[PDB]
């Protein structure tokens, strides 16, 4: 009778290292995640679910609106949030459910509801109006030092140098020793604490929770003995073509990126190019960031026991989620950006309250972050907002598929300067002429550039987007069909914040259908 | 060059309970505040200050508005603030301030801006829009009891029972025995400790806290040893008529309050009126009130030793106060209702940046709970927004009062029906009928009611307003002028949100005198 | 069942200017108005009903919004109104109805809402948000001269040149002569044309109709032969104290409005001051008045014939009414400022749809310009807004005045700067000091200053305002009893917009008592 959502929400981790599928494809599952696993078991496994947008600005405002990047316009970190877009802490309230976070959505404000002299302005984002926060990362992630500090650990006077490996000796970069940090006073300690105060505040009333982890975004760099956890050798391979400049010749923004990235955005203190680090180094990250990830799941598993002991499991709908992907050196990139698959396939997996009809199964449809907030709130009971997207994916809960569901994944990227990555000189063009949408399915894939060239890519037999197909005369009928397919797309989501109201004879009405 | 600016709010503390100003006019300082002593040691004490209304909500509402209740409309507890009044937390923004708090400000939000559905509406408040919270108190205290849970410590069933005197054959109300909480669990340690975090978290950047204490607010139980540091016999004796009803005689509002008021809004799980306790338990309930003081004193000693062991002591404003006082026996009365002296006057303690030219002294001049606001703006060298009804206390800090400074001091009191309190039938009184206003100086008090009898007291003869002289022939005279002036206040202080702008030929144009 | 509204409202027309009340009262009836004098016939004379303040910009502010100038803070012309009251153009909207007006409101727009180089900032006002202009006077009365112009009158090059008096040799100020436009193409005669366009427009469905008209407002000349229609010696004379030092011994207020006050602003081009006119001039410049007025009740009845001819007459709400008075040589004072009754004291007479239970009935009940939109919203069905000051007056068209009606009468007078008129140097104010409240009853008239003395006059002795009697000590009790009522009456008008919401266990709720 009572229902609680916990919407769990990780940051950087790839679809790809979601052991449930990889056990299910025969592969070895090459990373621990026990809690996630028992969620799999329970619920039911989203394996096509994107991101709409990336980097965390544009897919928390995805992902807490419902809307496409198309529509939000948070179209990059630093860039505001128009107050207009309901998002689902005011949705919550509108069911009777206070809306609770910890973690972050790295939302710049709207200049025109405050100050320019605003701090939150200073900064990447700050937490989206309209959320009650209980455990907050901060701006410059000044609650989790805090936390550290008022627990008695002495931090460096440069705070980040915790994430440095450690000893003197150490050499900056992919690293096969511990951070600076112990494990107890990590940042996914922080979150876990968070969350099981807030829920003993609750005390069994019925709550909702985004709980937010940073990790595993980077840097790349793990407490003691998680840096230690996975051997290199055992990593899957990174994929890309033979040398950085073959791989940049693919497409303009790709040779942006690849010359640009620089390895201090993803270890601590690191010197020299993403691109240039060779296949053991690559290993190693990956190592480390697998453990990230198993420290993770090791704090879920604390929070799933509340839940056990208080009896609370059985009246959880539980979503566990990624914000964005993670390039993990594929194609010579680092991070989140650009159009390859790694930087916007995510987890999505879903545990039901009670007994799940499909529980364990295994979902091929293609689902959209834009999906997760009408979820919500269908499932407690609210009508989902007008202007969303996205649509409910309870239906595949319960009977599967519905027949008239989306048959491609759609994403979006947008690459105007920001104070810290500035390609509209190396590329020649203006701000609002900086962006790509992607259409695929199971066979084809399509990246459509607003002002550069479009790539297409045959999934079956080019599987890692290395061979553009786009200019060969013997695809064009194809991709003239999915040009056709996204223009249609853009024409179905114009904004839809009025366009059901209708003057008359009668007065004032609406459109259902 | 670094300013930081410390605004200290406790809750319920009376202003004749401040040690400084107590042997300042040769009386016993029956407790003990040493923290509070330094502030006034190192700069100045104002002696004559008043909250401009009680209980929480609105006396938060002026305080932080620098509004009267005429004018922010946050007319008791449960009624929204209109989102059009100009808030610290917003103007802190403009300033470039994080607007932090801790605490609480009981505020309803504007139905017009929300879901009716929000859960925020099921209490008597919640955060006021526009602070970035930092250690909440929450409603229903969740913030607090989720971190006393997770300390480890077991509550009881229905949470409130922690105050509960110990033991298990305790009678409910004043006590001698400890409550059921150990002192490192309080809800004071709670507040210092997410004080200490953020000042942590800030590591030297300037700042702006709102540092919230609950205490002295009731239940008034203290947790060992707090609860037997003072002896009942050395407490001030109550100030009262010689029976409830001869004190309820003066005046129907205090008939009701008289009649009304339980012991269990004041002690966990007490039976009985709050007029029939004797003066054993009001002396013993005086010295449990002044071992919670104590323990907020004991508590801002670790909030002052982080500032001096970083050296910010000296680059910080410092304001201490509270938001209303309490009656604590006067008049029969426990709680902050009315019209009496002990509900509205506060302690008011303000130590500059350096050394302050001032240090010690004690100040007359009439204060009012709504300077609070452009003082600290004025300080951080903001301008003070049009709309306030409040001056800055910047001059008394330096030169002293100005010349032109008010000349008596107001408050408002509004009883319509609430909840938990519903005085209108009694009163024979609509909803829109059921407000004071007060004015006062060195010699008389007068007490104007919009639909009941008007008091008037002469504050040399009858200091403790127990002889209403407004009906007298006599006084006619007198009666006139205090109407006179409380008239004048009210026309001067009209809302004053565009009144300063002008059209004309020159096109759109201000005023500024 | 179709039910129609026609407000009437002329400007600067007073109250002692209604033949029904001087007949009433044994008076020559100096002044010929029919056609008024037919909906006193069929309706109710209100005898005292006062504007709440002055000049038109506060004075149309508060019968458009039903507020006092306390809460609309439109204190003077040139100062924006607040967009955030409710006024009755949106109101009716609310019940089904078009707000169409003919005029003006003289309304300064919120500078939150527009940029400050909007042309309505050159002006004294503009039309108020929220209605439908279907006959706008224009600012510069620009509709009019357009219409003179396409009418094909050649108009001077100084367009107000048109009242100058009728020759090359005329002297400006009170003048026998005509003024230089023919009645075909005056100004009553634009209004009424365009209130006969919009009712043939109709063609009988519902309407509401604001069917302003400039005059009696100054110039004093009007179109032949209007002019000579009247002899001074017929007319009422002035009544003004020995000379205009003694009257201007009176009070500071007073003696800046008889020194300043300028003939040229209220008759086209003239030289010299209003308080130096003698018996014979202001006798001539009543005459003109007179005129003007009949002008207007002449006009009103083509628009009466109108609703005759098309059955509409037993359907239409009719109300009459002024913005303001005018001294009109009372007190050696031209114009609406001040505290004399004459400048508030204004008509009002209320025809009900078909046969009106009182009608010719003559109504003593106090009753305030605030009431007519409550009135308005009441017969047409709606619900009253919660921040109304005025109350419905249909219950006087029935049974009478309410048991609970007020028993005083209530205005304000704000005069701080503006461009044209800057007392607070004289005065030695502040912006915000310059204002006054004045309350009365059938005996007596307490005018209370916010800055400056106040003022106490015994109506029946005294009934024309020329002996303060506030500072005589034998009045002290009666000073009192009426700055108590004042006192009463600000509390019980502080602004409602939120006042009767309350949260609780229960959610949101509405108090209704
Ligand atoms: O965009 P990101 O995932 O790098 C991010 C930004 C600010 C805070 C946390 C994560
Ligand atoms: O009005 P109060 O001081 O009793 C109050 C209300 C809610 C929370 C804290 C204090
Ligand atoms: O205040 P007033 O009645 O002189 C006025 C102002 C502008 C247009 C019409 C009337
Ligand atoms: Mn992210
Ligand atoms: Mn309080
Ligand atoms: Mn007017
Ligand atoms: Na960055
Ligand atoms: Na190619
Ligand atoms: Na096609
Ligand atoms: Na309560
Ligand atoms: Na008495
Ligand atoms: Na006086
Ligand atoms: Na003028
Ligand atoms: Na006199
Ligand atoms: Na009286």
């Amino acid at each position: 009778r009572k229902k609680n959502v916990l919407l769990i929400v990780v940051d950087q981790w790839r679809a790809d290292f979601v052991p449930h599928v990889l056990r299910a494809d025969g592969k070895i599952d090459f990373l621990k995640t026990p809690n996630l696993d028992r969620l799999c078991r329970e619920g039911v496994t989203f394996r096509n679910h994107v991101t709409t947008c990336v980097p965390a600005g544009p897919a928390r405002a995805s992902l807490l609106t419902g809307l496409y990047l198309m529509n939000h316009r948070a179209v990059q970190n630093t860039v505001p949030l128009d107050q207009r877009h309901l998002n689902l802490g005011k949705a919550l309230r509108g069911v009777g459910y206070d809306p609770a976070l910890i973690g972050y959505t790295t939302t710049v404000p709207d200049p025109r509801t405050t100050s320019p002299n605003d701090p939150r302005f200073r900064v990447l984002g700050d937490l989206m109006d309209g959320f009650h926060p209980v455990g907050a990362f901060e701006p410059n992630m000044e609650g989790y030092f805090g936390w550290v500090a008022q627990n008695g650990f002495d931090l460096p006077e440069h705070r980040p140098d915790i994430w440095l490996p450690e000893g003197e000796d150490a050499v900056a970069g992919a690293t096969d020793r511990p951070s600076r940090i112990p494990k107890e006073f990590s940042d996914s300690t922080f979150f876990t604490e968070r969350a099981l105060t807030y829920l003993k505040g609750r005390d069994g009333k019925p709550f909702f929770l985004h709980l937010g982890y940073y990790r595993p975004h980077p840097p790349f760099v793990a407490s003691a003995p998680y840096h230690a956890m996975y051997r290199p050798e055992d990593m899957p391979a990174p994929i890309r073509a033979a040398n950085p400049d073959i791989e940049a010749a693919q497409h303009p923004l790709m040779k942006f990126y690849v010359d640009s990235i620089r390895r201090g955005s993803f270890f601590q203190g690191a010197e020299g190019s993403g691109a240039t680090l060779d296949e053991a180094e690559l290993r190693q990250m990956r190592a480390t960031y697998c453990g990230l990830i198993t420290e993770v799941d090791d704090c879920l598993g604390r929070v799933f026991s509340y839940l056990d002991e208080t009896g609370q499991w059985d009246d959880t709908l539980i979503i566990f989620t990624s914000d964005h992907g993670e390039q993990l050196g594929d194609h010579h990139l680092l991070g989140k950006i650009g159009y390859n698959d790694p930087s916007f396939r995510i987890p999505l997996v879903i545990k039901d309250a009670g007994e799940n009809a499909r529980a364990g199964a295994i979902e091929s449809g293609f689902t959209e972050s834009i999906d997760v907030m009408p979820t919500i709130l269908d499932w407690l009971g609210g009508k989902i907002p007008h202007a969303c997207d996205g649509l409910s994916l309870l239906p595949f809960l319960s009977e599967g598929r519905p027949q008239d569901w989306r048959t491609e994944l759609h994403y979006e990227y947008d690459f105007r300067d920001v104070y810290y990555s500035e390609p509209q000189s190396f590329l020649g063009l203006g701000m609002n002429d900086c962006s790509l949408c992607v259409i695929q399915d199971e066979r084809y894939k399509y990246v459509h550039f607003a002002a550069l060239p479009p790539l297409f890519f045959d999934l079956r037999h080019d599987p890692n987007e290395f061979t553009n197909l786009a200019d060969d005369p013997a695809y064009a009928a194809l991709v003239r069909d999915y040009a056709q397919k996204a223009l249609s797309w853009r024409l179905k989501h114009a904004d839809r914040t009025l366009t059901h109201y209708r003057s008359g004879p009668e007065g004032l009405s609406e459109r259902s259908h």
